[PDB]
DNA sequence: GTCCGGGCG
DNA sequence: CGCCCGGAC
């Protein structure tokens, strides 16, 4: 592994921006929301991976399309350490509904965002005692517990991309024009309980096939506009 | 299974 | 917010 210095990342970010609109290699394309991150990684010599640690060693690289109304930032994924498994949660709380990409394909899905401080429409809520104990409830019924390690996200290099082309098309292109370094992470307990940091469940299954469901891992997520509640130091790198 | 990379109206 | 995907090993 290469552990990057800040100077080397800043130099690399400038190089990337200066290239302008980058394409999706034919070998990489797979109708994938995450291609923005795949491209940003490849520009940094980071190959596709499922390693837990920050992919630049001292930093973790995150790429996002510069949408006017942005999706939340996915920080990392983590299964519960205790209680109901995610598939058990899917079995119970999942629902049968056509694929949103191909309406001729029926899925069972659980795509839900769970927050502390309130119940969502499925009745699900979080209560954090500490970062090491975040509890999932259905109403007053305990379900599962997460113990989250945030070492991968201690230092983020967040990079925003302007786009041309239709979203998730082969012809989509990305110009990385802005980047921030976020460091000095706060404790997440309050952030869970105040509804700032959220957990997404993202599980689905093609019910015409005899595959099991695809659990993409419970996502810890944060809106970009609340990153200042998670990190006390934000630096404009690009 | 358990992580990685990210979306929409 | 309710709701949503593509991968790796």
């Amino acid at each position: 592994m290469k552990i990057w210095s800040k100077e080397e990342v800043v130099n690399k970010l400038h190089e990337i921006k200066n290239k302008g609109y980058l394409s999706v290699p034919t070998d990489m394309f797979r109708t994938d929301d995450g291609v923005v991150g795949q491209i940003l990684e490849r520009q940094f010599g980071v190959q596709e991976n499922n390693i837990t640690l920050g992919d630049l060693g001292e930093f973790e690289l995150k790429g996002m399309r510069n949408r006017k109304a942005k999706s939340n930032l996915t920080l990392f994924h983590k299964k519960p350490v205790a209680g109901q498994t995610v598939i058990q949660i899917f079995n119970r709380f999942g629902y049968v509904k056509p694929s949103s990409r191909n309406p001729e394909v029926m899925k069972k899905k659980l795509f839900t965002t769970i927050k502390g401080g309130r119940l969502n429409n499925l009745g699900l809520t979080l209560n954090a005692k500490h970062a090491s104990e975040i509890n999932l409830y259905y109403q007053d019924e305990y379900l599962s517990t997460w113990d989250l390690n945030l070492s991968k996200i201690e230092k983020l290099v967040l990079v925003f991309a302007e786009t041309i082309g239709r979203a998730n098309s082969p012809e989509e292109q990305f110009h990385f024009t802005k980047a921030y370094m976020l460091t000095e992470i706060n404790d997440i307990t309050s952030l869970i309980n105040d509804g700032v940091l959220v957990m997404d469940l993202c599980i689905d299954q093609d019910l015409s096939k005899s595959k099991g469901p695809h659990d993409r891992g419970p996502h810890l997520r944060i809106p970009i506009s609340k990153l200042d509640k998670l990190y006390r130091n934000i630096e404009r790198l690009l």
